[PDB]
């Protein structure tokens, strides 16, 4: 099936705790895929333009790891829960992907999860000013504009609103689409 293909695609990139002790500033994120019109899609929130680090910017769900997480999936998931209100029970976590370094003292992990198929986005206003799915075959062909670095542009086309991702948050989405869509029979 879809949904096992993809599990199985992406347990054999996952680095699992390797990187999870070492000494750094630790924020997680979750990479959330869902599945609708019989292909899958990825779940972006846009930030609060009242946040102080990148008001207004597309981004994944996630935050900073505080001490009552277990691990690092776990802040991935009570971030997720806050910002969205997506509960434990909603998703499977598949894998931890290849952690991002930045600024010599913080280290990002991305955990991809399996969205269930009842769950609906209830954005929290204080964290999130919307949230929106790309369908996860967007980021084989994008829509690409130089701002000089590299930046998509997608349209909804429920409705014709324009959202720009770029950074981190586009190189992971394209990653998951490599990951679950090369080498495929149609
Ligand atoms: C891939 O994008 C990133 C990069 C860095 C940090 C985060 C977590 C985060 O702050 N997500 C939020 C907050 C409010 O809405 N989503 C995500």
């Amino acid at each position: 099936s879809m949904l096992d293909d993809a599990k199985a695609r992406l347990r054999k990139y996952d680095i699992g705790g390797k990187y999870s002790h070492l000494p750094y500033n630790k924020y997680s994120v979750l990479l959330p895929l869902v599945a609708k019109e019989g292909k899958l899609h990825l779940l972006f929130t846009v930030r609060s333009e009242k946040l102080r680090r990148a008001p207004g910017e597309v981004c994944f769900p996630g935050g900073k790891r505080d001490p009552t997480d277990m691990d690092d999936a776990a802040t991935a998931l009570r971030e997720a829960q806050e910002e969205v209100g997506l509960r434990p029970h909603q998703v499977e976590v598949v894998c931890c992907l290849v952690p991002c370094l930045i600024d010599t003292d913080t280290l990002i992990t991305p955990f991809v999860g399996l969205i269930d198929h009842n769950f609906q986005a209830q954005p929290n206003p204080a964290e999130v000013k919307d949230v929106f799915l790309v369908p996860l075959a967007y980021f084989l062909h994008p829509q690409v504009h130089d701002q000089i670095n590299h930046i998509f542009e997608y349209t909804n086309p429920e409705d014709g609103v324009t959202y720009q991702i770029k950074g981190m948050t586009a190189n992971l989405a394209v990653l998951v689409a490599f990951i679950i869509l090369e080498k495929k029979p149609t």
